[PDB]
């Protein structure tokens, strides 16, 4: 059972802009997702200070990067607070609408795509390198869901039947054919050392067979 939804018009405009603008400095997407994961870890960590049972679904707070050359996917896993079904359908886009509009006003003023993080909507930079994004998420107060979009105006939400995660979020980037450099260990390491040396959680690169 799968539900299909339309993006808000401003978000569909930002995604189509990100997929179509010729922009070579695509590596910033990794910085943005790691920073998002760090935020999600901060929130679960803070909540657990007054309620330790919030960590019953997982005490480790970390970020894994999992390239896969065979499936041409790069997965960013974190054990943060995760997202409810209402987050996936409404709440995230509600908070993002203001940063989307402001970010597009800047782009018409000549501003750079790499400044997307300052408006709180850096996750859509995933579409610089991904033709399709799958988000597997589990929040303490909801069931495990799978969000997916290939842009084009619509996304899907469904209950996830795969491996239970406990708590956290899995961002799976189905990379475009010409963006496989982000599946290489030394390229990922160069980006992480450069863009996210100052994250307060362990970042583990999973290297392949
Ligand atoms: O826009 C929505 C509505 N519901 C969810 S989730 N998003 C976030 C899309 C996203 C893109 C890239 C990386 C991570 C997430």
């Amino acid at each position: 059972e799968v539900e299909t939804f339309a993006f808000q018009a401003e978000i569909a405009q930002l995604m189509s802009l990100i997929i179509n603008t010729f922009y070579s400095n695509k590596e910033i997407f990794l910085r943005e997702l790691i920073s998002n994961s760090s935020d999600a870890l901060d929130k679960i960590r803070y909540e657990s200070l007054t309620d330790p049972s919030k960590l019953d679904s997982g005490k480790e707070l970390h970020i894994n990067l999992i390239p896969n050359k065979q499936d041409r996917t790069l997965t960013i896993v974190d054990t943060g607070i995760g997202m409810t079904k209402a987050d996936l359908i409404n709440n995230l886009g509600t908070i993002a609408k203001s940063g989307t509009k402001a970010f597009m006003e800047a782009l018409q003023a000549g501003a750079d795509i790499s400044m997307i993080g300052q408006f709180g909507v850096g996750f859509y930079s995933a579409y610089l390198v991904a033709e399709k994004v799958t988000v597997i998420t589990k929040h303490n107060d909801d069931e495990q869901y799978a969000w997916e979009s290939s842009a084009g105006g619509s996304f899907t939400v469904r209950t996830d039947t795969g491996e239970p995660m406990g708590r956290g979020t899995k961002v799976i980037l189905h990379l475009k054919e010409d963006q496989t450099e982000y599946l290489e260990e030394r390229r990922i390491k160069e980006i992480v050392k450069k863009h996210s040396q100052f994250i307060g959680y362990p970042i583990t690169l999973f290297v392949e067979k």
